[PDB]
């Protein structure tokens, strides 16, 4: 293994979270808490002063991460700014797992030139995580322009025929470019977990 | 007619011997007569019956009467994602040409090789209307829409296996494009798009 | 091109909106802000005094529109009053793009005589935008009575088997009348954007 | 019977040799015997077996015994959207006539040409019950419902390709009509409508 | 025709409602207002003192109904008490249209003996309206025990696989008993409208 | 075996020559050997190959070896809504009998004629487990469940046209019953129900 | 029969509940009230002092349960802690029906060793109730490891492709292991009702 | 190529005489040439045409040119739930071997008999990437994912009747796994998984 300790933040209370963190207090292992609301990080902030909270990602990391474990990096590519929350959930979990992360945000195919401008970075990552909602055309465009494993995270942003991520998920599952592999809606952590395993072979 | 255009005949309910009778009921006093979604077999059935009729095999459409030459200088670009889309692409391309519009075919420029789309980007941008035909994911419409300033009509096709859902995924992707300038028709409806593209191009 | 500046109003805050408007302050180009709530237009109204807000459409236009750019007009036809919000979103975006707009509201096929009464206007537009929800029979009736491009906007009004616009969308996609072409639910802007391109050839 | 009406026989599970046996089990001591959704082939299979039986090919229904003449002065209007709806239209029209009701057929008056519907509007308004049969979008029910003051029964049919969803879209459109006076049956269920229309007309 | 004036109560405000009622003040024709909330009937109750409000049905009737127009009656049969709101919407609209109404409530097939106990009444109506949700087995049981037109109203009560009435609607559409004819979810008015037309031939 | 019961063989992936080989791989040192969902043709294919094998045509199941006589005094009631349900009814009835349970068949007692259900209500109430098999609407489970104090297992079948959705509507209706005592299996899964009913009855 | 009195707690008010309990006051028969909110148990707690409330299960039992009616027991096995509410609804209803209940909670296949650790108990029950959501793989794993009737309850926990229990329900309906039999989402009572009938033959 | 790998050919749109022409268009100046989803009949059609071509019947794939021996010491584990998954398992196993990866096949270890999965657990854990292929419920991915520390790619297959929904239920189950390390592809897409597994293993 060699992964840190992860805490899910949805069904657990701010108290329950502190109790799990104090149980894993020894060893100086990094602890990640995902999907942790801002209000559920207010109550416990007096409890853990040495903890950091990534507001957009709703993730909280207590304990110093040492260096990256590999020189390579993972690129987190997003289609629109509405994707940045699950994107930062992915990028923060990857960085906590000891990965260098290069964020290429808001490069949707509506403005396709923006994506080509950052292609040198995207093509040089060991893994690419593409995060998009609405219509997941970005996963397919990037998938056909890189030669590295791509993990697609569809996002639940959007009303109507967006279906809170279903259309994006179906698009990514139908991606023409082979080598795209998909995770569940908003699962920015699960992508970074699989991406971290690939990067850190 | 309340829409001054050629005569159209469904083909999803009509038999071979019926097609001759339905065509002959509106034959002389009309423009060309077009028949869509007509089986590939019922053109041998009527080739002696309708000797002056033509059949476009891939398009599954039959045109009786002389096809009008382009009544307009502009052209309509029919852009296809993969070769599997050519049946509905040719239904659109034959429908457009029958209504008197020039067509420029840009086939198999799917987003997997975006470079291929850029190589033919000059022709696509030069059309007055663009018909983008795709399936599986249907991302080409979104990509083309954001690269052209002319009206785009997106046709999802039922091509594809698995979660393709016989065109539903492509239709949903196209309806949910962020690039504006995109209007959508029903799955495999290459005719309906060429019908609208013809009105835009005619104007 | 020759279109004005558009601002989406959903994910942006009233502050962020003013900052985008002040960045595009020079040139005297019209600026349109769509899907802009009444509460998100209260906060910024001291900021932009010269801006107008179309309450029903939730659209805000700062800067004087010059004349129409074409003598032709676009007809915005609605089935019921419940469709007027996305209708005005369409009509305001079209008028901001420099189109003359003729509004033919509340002519659903339940009272089909009302639609025939205004057919002289609908038939004389260069483009028709038909907006309906519940059951999109109006797009098909109008489509078969006009000889001009029709763009159908299904609306999300309604509960139960209305499916928040899905049934209307499917009906319009199955419209018997050829020449109907459909946009996404509530996308009054997208229809007016495509309609404006057609009208202003 | 708890519903004083003729004998009905499904045909979706029955074989040819079975249809003779099922009909003969309730033959003399009954009204006419009707069989719905019976294959177009298993009427040659039984035409010598049941020589006094009739078959309506388009309707896929077989009636043994003398059909009753209209026991009522009113009639039932069976209004169809396109010719593709005639199979379920005739299932409704043959079911209605077998129960002893006059039928006036108004076929192929879809909303694409609303003028056609108005030309036959006098006959439709004159019925005691109206059966509107349509598919694809299914807008005729809504249009007719708002133009008639008699009860309308709407039958969606599975006609149509693509997002037609084999009658689901039509069914949804009809259930979500704003014009009141409309009640709906299941897809392709031309019998169930004529069954209800017969009770209304009989009254 | 010969039906009263109907007012929909959903998209109209309590003020707008009073203005429509005062416009139809003359003739002494009954006016029905359906789907009219309790809070939207508080505000207008000083406006129309002579109006009655049926709380469960969310319907408001101003103006005296004269006698029934036919000796026959319509039976409103419900499966469970959760169906009573749309049931009373149906029964009140039918009674306002000049129909005698016999309410046979809470006779779901779970306790099938209760339904047989009231069968003498149900079988003697000119029309039967069966209202049920969850699983619409009651429409089919009654349909096969009566020889009169049945109109089925599926109701939106229930979570999970109830699908807010979809399962009930599909069951009723698949009713084995012929002569069932179905309306849209919760459309207690539409059933009573069609039932009233049948009863009052 | 971790579930002391006879040997079961899918039939949805197996060929005729394969069925003999799969049966012979677990033949002598076993209880009877049962094969479900096996084509009606691949029993002529093996009738000389497996001369001691029996085939129940309607059930599409083949049993090799002597069937055990009821090892219990109670019986399992297999209640069917219409004759169209007998294929999956017999899959359940043959599976139950192979496991050594008595079966009482109550076929075609759909809720359309509730009187028919009451006429055979004594036999149904007398079973230790009741299997209710229905489709289209699937109301019988709810009706039977509220009339019996023994455990009921409901099997939806894909019988039916239109909005029947090939068993989905029946499955949904049964899962959403108000009468308690009802547990549901997957569409057409007459085996899975008889498998559970056998364990309840055995106990 | 021989089952206690059950009261549904969803559509009934705290007052209506006390009135039903006082009507069934005589005989000293246990009374179970399911799906009874904490706020709907506050109001009535002065009314019934001798009643107990199972907070997690939202169930209230008034009246002393005598001994179990059978030496056998029913095992309630859950995949994650998020399943414990409907699990306790099942376990409390079973115990009120006179069954011994052995709770094997939070043994999802993610940590499959935990399930094998408690297999000796699960295999010795007369009936097994398996409760899971998200992906119902636990019903299938247990079903293939026991030789006793299993009743699967899918739970509605989860967003996105969880579909508020639909995916779990479909998985359990497709369980490879025969002998699984399924109930409706969250129907912890219905499983315990059928399980109690089996256990108490 | 922008992805340095062998030549791939769809087979869902291509005819026999077409496959020879499409292969010959990119034949000498390439790595091996692979064709997926190619009918089991159009290999007799081309076996004299392409005498140096091989066909894997179960996989429905044809490889022209010499297959590369493992260019890596690690292997890819292709784990199958039931024998009904072997067609898409072999599409994955043949795709992986063509790209130059060792494959260890672990077939028919469904969760019904978890003991079978543990007996081959050493081989599965020893792979650099694991491809888990399943249908019906698709629980194996979740079970395997929680027992291995290497990346798992889950392939749902359309195997199964009833509410299996032709792979939708399996796909949904796999996407909604709690065990992390699992990434999913589209239904029956054994190629797409072996394509990604090959890149991971190559690294
Ligand atoms: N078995 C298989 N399953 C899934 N994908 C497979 C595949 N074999 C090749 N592929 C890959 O599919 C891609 C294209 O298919 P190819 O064999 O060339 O075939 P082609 O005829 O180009 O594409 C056929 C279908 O692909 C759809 N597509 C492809 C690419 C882009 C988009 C879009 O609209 O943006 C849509 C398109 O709508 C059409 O219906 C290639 O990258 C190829 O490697
Ligand atoms: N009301 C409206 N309806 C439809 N389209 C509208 C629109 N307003 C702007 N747009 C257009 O859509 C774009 C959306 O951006 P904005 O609304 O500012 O919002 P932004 O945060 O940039 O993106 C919102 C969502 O769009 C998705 N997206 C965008 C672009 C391409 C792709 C892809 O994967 O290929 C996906 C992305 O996943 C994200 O969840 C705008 O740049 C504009 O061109
Ligand atoms: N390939 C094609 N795809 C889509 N539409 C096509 C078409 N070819 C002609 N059309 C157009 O279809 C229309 C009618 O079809 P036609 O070929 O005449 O054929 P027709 O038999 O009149 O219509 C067949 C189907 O159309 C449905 N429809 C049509 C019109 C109105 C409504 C309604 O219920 O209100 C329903 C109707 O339910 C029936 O199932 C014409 O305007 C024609 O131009
Ligand atoms: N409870 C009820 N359930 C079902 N139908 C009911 C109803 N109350 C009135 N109605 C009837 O439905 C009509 C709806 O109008 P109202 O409720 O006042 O409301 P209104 O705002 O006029 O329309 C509401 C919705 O109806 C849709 N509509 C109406 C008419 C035809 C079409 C079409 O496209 O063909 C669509 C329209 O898209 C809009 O979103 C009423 O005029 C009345 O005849
Ligand atoms: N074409 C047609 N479309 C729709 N319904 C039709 C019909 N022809 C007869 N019917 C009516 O169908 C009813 C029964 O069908 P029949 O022809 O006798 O045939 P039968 O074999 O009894 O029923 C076949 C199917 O009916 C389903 N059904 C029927 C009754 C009750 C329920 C239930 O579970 O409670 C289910 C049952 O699940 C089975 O799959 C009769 O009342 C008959 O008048
Ligand atoms: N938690 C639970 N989950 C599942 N079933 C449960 C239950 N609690 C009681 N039940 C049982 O279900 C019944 C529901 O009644 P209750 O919860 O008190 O509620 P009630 O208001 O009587 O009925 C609620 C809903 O049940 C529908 N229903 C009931 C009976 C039969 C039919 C039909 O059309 O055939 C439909 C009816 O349409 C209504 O919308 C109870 O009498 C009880 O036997
Ligand atoms: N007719 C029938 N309907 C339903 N289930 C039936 C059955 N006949 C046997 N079974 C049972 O099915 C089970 C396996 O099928 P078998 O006949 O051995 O056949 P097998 O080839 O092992 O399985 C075929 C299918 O089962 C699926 N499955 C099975 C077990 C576990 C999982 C998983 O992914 O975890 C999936 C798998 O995805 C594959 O597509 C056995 O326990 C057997 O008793
Ligand atoms: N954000 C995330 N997205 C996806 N997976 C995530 C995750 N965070 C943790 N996980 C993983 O998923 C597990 C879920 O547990 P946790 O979030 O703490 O929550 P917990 O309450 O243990 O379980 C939550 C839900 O998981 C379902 N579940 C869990 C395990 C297996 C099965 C089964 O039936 O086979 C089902 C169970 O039915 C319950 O409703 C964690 O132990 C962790 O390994
Ligand atoms: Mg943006
Ligand atoms: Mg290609
Ligand atoms: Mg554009
Ligand atoms: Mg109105
Ligand atoms: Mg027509
Ligand atoms: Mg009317
Ligand atoms: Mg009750
Ligand atoms: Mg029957
Ligand atoms: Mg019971
Ligand atoms: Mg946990
Ligand atoms: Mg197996
Ligand atoms: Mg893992």
């Amino acid at each position: 293994n060699g992964f840190p300790e992860v805490i899910y933040g949805a069904g657990k209370t701010a108290t329950q979270i502190v109790g799990i963190v104090q149980a894993l207090s020894q060893q100086t292992l990094p602890i990640l808490t995902t999907r942790l609301s801002a209000e559920k990080f207010a109550a416990l902030q007096p409890a853990l002063p040495t903890a950091v909270y990534h507001a957009t990602a709703q993730c909280m990391t207590v304990g110093e991460q040492p260096a990256p474990k590999t020189p390579g990096y993972i690129a987190v590519v997003t289609a629109g700014t509405a994707d940045q929350p699950v994107a930062e959930e992915a990028a923060v979990t990857a960085e906590t797992f000891g990965n260098r992360v290069e964020r290429v945000y808001d490069v949707g195919v509506a403005g396709i030139h923006r994506l080509f401008a950052k292609l040198d970075v995207i093509r040089g990552a060991r893994v690419v995580i593409v995060i998009a909602g609405m219509e997941g055309a970005l996963a397919s465009v990037v998938g056909g322009l890189v030669d590295k494993p791509v993990i697609a995270v569809p996002t639940s942003v959007g009303y109507g025929t967006s279906f809170q991520g279903m259309t994006a998920l179906l698009t990514m599952l139908n991606s023409c470019a082979s080598g795209i592999t998909v995770v569940n809606i908003d699962n920015g952590f699960g992508a970074a977990y699989s991406a971290s395993m690939v990067n850190q072979m």
